[PDB]
């Protein structure tokens, strides 16, 4: 069945201290660490590269990374966050294109490596213009993003839930993953619209005590499958 | 006159301690930071961008930045390293479809800021485009890649300082850096060439003793008869 799974966003830390800053999460007992990589075209800043993510393998030899990719050409970074580390990779259906064929083959060639493959869409894509993509085990997650991709400290986007709701219905079986404006207040209508898979960044940097903040959230998720 | 001026580049340190890595580099006396800024579509790699450099700011207040643009759009990128705290901003002349007026452009707008401009070239471009550029007073700084740009620990192009030798002829007064397999071998031909700023990554970040690396290279640079 799905797990409730939570994932701090690196991004929202300090940035000059990724290693301490994930080490924090990972000892309050965070599921996943989310590392947005931006490549200053696809959304309009660059955050970091591959070097970071492998640096960060190096001190954490366990932890499970999530790899987004807010890049033009996802199938270049492939190889480059396999080597890094990468536990699993998202990839943008915008960019491949909206092309099935290149988001189906791009999926396999993750999953190849032993690394699960996400395929992620943005506010202006309808849940619908994904047609089959989800079908057939493609896919081991859907990143519906809750705000714009590429800045942090956002207003979560409620009305996105709704492509959450869609996918669960089609999907019972598949990680739903949301990213934006994740925080105490938004994981309940998330999670009541079937997301199990919970991006916090700014939230999570902030918050008093990191650790009953994502057990909070795990026990909304649970309570609601 | 022409100093000899250490840069260690931070991309060969510990990405995930940046700010304690490059602590190391300023308390072993470095005199610049060099902060390699690749897009993944300029040059196949992506480092880090303005959130990493403005946080390295805030722990090392009196360092001095030398950010070096290696992306697609330099234009859409001034202003964000100069808010992050760039002390000298690098762009490529490539970066600006080899025009003159658009590099003049550019550098005007950065030194505007109050910061330094510098122009960089690829190997593969000939030193001779940018002739005008150079003798237009908007360029603080030449950056002569040594290696074909995108990744540290690269070989070292000797072939690449015949571009560096017909610079330092032409502007005996230009700061002229090299980048890319710089160590305490190549330090030595790149200084004979006239290269007076060195980044060096791998053989920095590798250095037993760091201090002494980088007095070495000024005592290289000062001995070559560059200044
Ligand atoms: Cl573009
Ligand atoms: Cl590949
Ligand atoms: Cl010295
Ligand atoms: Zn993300
Ligand atoms: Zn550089």
């Amino acid at each position: 069945q799905l797990k409730p799974i939570i994932c701090p966003s690196v991004l929202a830390s300090d940035l000059s201290s990724l290693a301490s800053d994930a080490k924090r999460m990972v000892d309050a007992g965070c599921d996943w660490l989310h590392l947005d990589i931006m490549d200053g075209h696809f959304v309009p800043n660059i955050s970091f590269g591959p070097g970071v993510v492998k640096a960060l393998r190096g001190h954490l030899k366990s932890a499970f990374f999530d790899v987004h990719l807010m890049v033009s050409e996802p199938e270049k970074w492939i190889q480059p966050f396999a080597d890094a580390g990468a536990n699993s990779i998202t990839f943008h259906w915008e960019s491949v294109g909206g092309d099935l064929q290149r988001a189906a083959e791009l999926a396999k060639r993750i999953q190849a490596r032993g690394i699960k493959a996400g395929l992620a869409i943005k506010p202006a894509t309808k849940f619908e213009d994904l047609g089959e993509a989800l079908a057939g085990d493609n896919f081991d997650m859907l990143l519906v993003m809750t705000v714009e991709p590429g800045f942090g400290g956002q207003k979560f986007m409620a009305d996105m839930l709704q492509k959450v709701r869609t996918a669960r219905s089609l999907f019972p079986k598949l990680n739903i993953q949301v990213d934006g404006g994740l925080d105490g207040e938004t994981v309940k209508p998330a999670a009541s619209a079937g997301a199990n898979v919970i991006v916090a960044g700014t939230s999570m940097f902030k918050a008093e005590n990191p650790a009953a903040l994502m057990t909070f959230m795990r026990d909304v998720i649970a309570a609601s499958d």
